[PDB]
This record gives C-alpha cells, structure tokens and sequence, in this order.
C-alpha cells in the first residue's frame, strides 16, 4: 500500500544490495549449490563448520599431507559446504590461493545469511518494503548531490589512486552516500593518531552484512593462514586495488566501494606476508603491508578529521629482496573499533576489453 519515504537513490541502493536472486547467482559463479544449500535456510552452525573443515585443510597443507588425508578434509568441507560441480571431479585444495577462494565464499555466505534474514523479517506492511529494509540496516545513508564538495573530492580520490597496473578497467562514480552506521562513532578511537580514509572493496553480496553488522573480525576456526596479514579488517590507498575486490564482471560492471576512518595510530610496517602479524603487534595499533607506489603526502587533504591519500601516486622507493614485494599498499586493524564507516560509492566498471 504506502509509498516508500526514501530518497530515489536510496531507493535503488537498497534495491541493489537487497537482490537475492543476484546472490543466488553469484554463488553459483563461485560453484556453489543454490538449491541442494539454499541460501534462504543458510545458518551460521552451517558456515561454522565450513570454517572448521577448511581448518583441517590447512593442517594437511602444514603438515605436507597431500594424499588420502587432503582428499578427505576437502570432502568434507565440499558436504558441509555444498558445491555443484557437475561432472567435474571435486579439485583438492592445497594452495594459498585455493584457501583464499574458500574463505571469501564463507564470508559471502555469512553476509548472505545477513542479508536473507533481514529481508525475510517482519514484513510490517505500514512501510514500503525498501523502507522496512532500511530501517532494518541501523545504518544511515545519505545520497550527496553530484554538485556537492564531497563528490568532487572522493572522485578525484578514485580516480587519482587508480592503480596503473589496474589497466583492465576505468571507474566511474554514479552515486556517493554518506553512511552513519549506529554506534560506530561511539565506538571509534578517536584517541589515535594517524586517522586515514580508506577503501574497502568486497562482493555485492557482502554489503548488506557490511552495512548492517560492521567489516567483522574473522572467526576463530578460520584457518590463520587464509590471511596473509592474519585476522583483521584490510584496507587500501589505491581506489583499484579494493575495487578489485569488487570482482565486477563486464556482464556485471556496477560495484559499491566504501570509504572508512581507519584509526591505524602506529603501523607495523612489514614487506612480506606473515599471517602471524597480529602477535607482532607488541602495543603498535595495525599492520602496514609496504608497497613500490603510494599516494604522494602533499595532495593528502582532510574530510571530517581523516587524511584522505589523495594521488598522483609515487614510487616509495620500496624494495623486497629476498621475496615478493606488493605493488601497493595493505592496511590491517584488528577490532572494528578502529573503522568507522564514512561513504559508499556506486560505481561503474569499464572494462577494456
Ligand atoms: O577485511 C577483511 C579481509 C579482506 C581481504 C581482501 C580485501 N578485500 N578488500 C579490500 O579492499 C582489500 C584491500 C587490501 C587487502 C585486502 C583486501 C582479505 C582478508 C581480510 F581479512 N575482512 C574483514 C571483513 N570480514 N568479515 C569476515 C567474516 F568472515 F567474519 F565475516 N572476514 C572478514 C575479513
């Protein structure tokens, strides 16, 4: 009956990051079963145990056990976490990157069981369904105009941290809210230093989750090394390195990033990867993965009490000799108290070719 009380564009974000249909088949990208594990009847006890038998894996890998012992603990992980493969025979995994992939679909299942509960509760029908959603969210978003002095400074922070190894894509910005999740800047640590404003790319399927509940510390069961700089929330400097974390498709070239206060105080500066970064913290308040080129200091602005590492970015003279050295940078905190939530950029991917 009642006509939705929301600004248009809000009415279209929510429209978007609500799309469970587009969830669904987002999974089923990921080779996952939609129908035999039916997203509407996800449970957290369901993605625990995910986490449990990715574990047992990770205990293979350490312990070079690639034979009968890999071959089941993946077996179970693919019961808990049922897959469709088809014909296809269920691959083994034993990589880093294998282990990667099979956490980011347990963290967007966690975010999908978010977002089905939510849109599956109450259903109050004095409120638009969109309204009921949002209200639902205990987030505020507000649509900034395309005139305003917020849009002209977040784009040329997009587009001027564009990564120029990132040449399979341009971005453009259609739409910039402003978000006030309740109770994060109550949290916040306003006490610490070296306050930045950051990116955050992840799945469109994640953002109801994100919104709602906060960027989350992973789970215990989790395997450490899933994470490459341990168990904490990951930020960027440079717009197309979150942006790919998107994982935007040019069937699918509409993506959100987000914009946080990032209270990092002291970085532990590190060059390689160590899952065990969180145990070397010893009073230093976040982890800094050290990359060849980062946004210069002399175009750095700031935005209600943030630095915002505006580019053109500048090799950092930064160097790795004995391993791999990142492209860019990687920021890591490990409590949620140390992120709050500033905007949400709608933005379109224009791939090459
Ligand atoms: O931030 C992260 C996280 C993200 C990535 C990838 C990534 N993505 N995007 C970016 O811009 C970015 C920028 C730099 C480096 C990497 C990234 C790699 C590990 C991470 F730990 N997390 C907090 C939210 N979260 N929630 C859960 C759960 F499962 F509990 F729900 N696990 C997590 C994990």
């Amino acid at each position: 009956g009642p006509e939705s009380q929301l600004d248009l564009r809000v009415q279209e974000l929510i429209k978007l990051i609500c799309n469970v249909q587009a969830m669904e088949e987002m999974m089923m990208e990921m080779k996952y079963n939609t129908k035999k594990a039916p997203l509407g009847k996800l449970t957290v006890a369901q993605i625990k145990a995910g986490y449990q038998s990715l574990k047992k894996i990770e205990d293979c890998i350490r312990a070079g056990q690639h034979g009968r012992a890999l071959m089941e603990a993946c077996n179970e992980f693919y019961t808990r976490i049922p897959h469709d493969f088809g014909l296809r025979t269920p691959p083994l995994i034993r990589t880093q990157k294998e282990l990667s992939e099979k956490i980011q679909l347990l963290e967007a299942l966690g975010d999908i069981e978010i977002a089905i509960k939510l849109v599956k509760s109450e259903r109050q029908g004095l409120e638009h369904p969109l309204d009921q959603h949002y209200r639902n969210l205990h987030c505020a978003l507000r649509p900034l105009d395309h005139e305003s002095y917020e849009f002209k400074v977040i784009s040329q922070y997009l587009q001027s941290t564009h990564a120029p190894t990132h040449s399979d894509y341009t971005m453009t910005l259609l739409d910039l809210f402003e978000v006030e999740k309740d109770g994060e800047k109550e949290a916040f640590r306003e006490d610490l230093h070296n306050r930045m404003l950051l990116w955050h790319g992840s799945r469109m399927s994640n953002w109801v989750g994100i919104l709602s509940h906060g960027l989350r510390i992973a789970p215990p069961e989790a395997p450490i090394t899933g994470y490459m700089f341990g168990k904490g929330i990951y930020f960027a400097d440079m717009s197309s390195k979150s942006a790919n974390y998107c994982f935007a498709s040019r069937l699918k070239n509409t993506g959100l990033l987000l914009l946080s206060e990032v209270a990092l105080g002291q970085c532990n500066e590190l060059l390689e990867a160590n899952p065990k970064a969180e145990g070397l913290l010893q009073g230093k308040h976040s982890t800094k993965g050290l990359g060849k080129m980062a946004p210069s200091s002399a175009h750095f602005v700031t935005l209600n009490g943030s630095t915002v590492p505006l580019g053109p970015a500048s090799d950092t003279g930064i160097l790795n000799p004995d391993g791999y050295t990142l492209n860019y940078n990687e920021y890591i905190v490990y409590n949620p108290n140390q992120v709050r939530m500033r905007y949400l950029l709608k933005v379109q991917f224009n791939f090459l070719q």
